[PDB]
């Protein structure tokens, strides 16, 4: 399932992501359009034998198990394949432990390049929330 902006907005404000440790819901808007463009089926394999899975695109290395993943440590202790979801309860569950990790929202490339900075806010303009 590809999610709509507008769509999204309102899934992640009803799972408690706006303000979550300080970041605004545009912030994780934005971080879903850029790591996957929306899309909860996404899937990225990477040079050190790990994957990125779904609409946040969370590392087999560090948060999820898939099995075939070297120094795996599934701190999210869950499956990856849960991961993706066409309902994004797991994923939003994970992500509030890697953003409370220590490091913020750095932990999304795409977000650190794309969002930071930016008027985050347009992304959930237009919409009824």
């Amino acid at each position: 399932k590809v999610f709509g902006r507008c769509e999204l907005a309102a899934a992640m404000k009803r799972h408690g992501l706006d303000n979550y440790r300080g970041y605004s819901l545009g912030n994780w808007v934005c971080a879903a359009k850029f790591e996957s463009n929306f899309n909860t089926q996404a899937t990225n394999r990477n040079t050190d034998g790990s994957t990125d899975y779904g609409i946040l695109q969370i590392n087999s290395r560090w948060w999820c198990n898939d099995g075939r993943t070297p120094g795996s440590r599934n701190l999210c202790n869950i499956p990856c394949s849960a991961l993706l979801s066409s309902d994004i309860t797991a994923s939003v569950n994970c992500a509030k432990k890697i953003v409370s990790d220590g490091n913020g929202m750095n932990a999304w490339v795409a977000w650190r390049n794309r969002c930071k900075g930016t008027d985050v806010q347009a992304w959930i303009r237009g919409c009824r929330l």
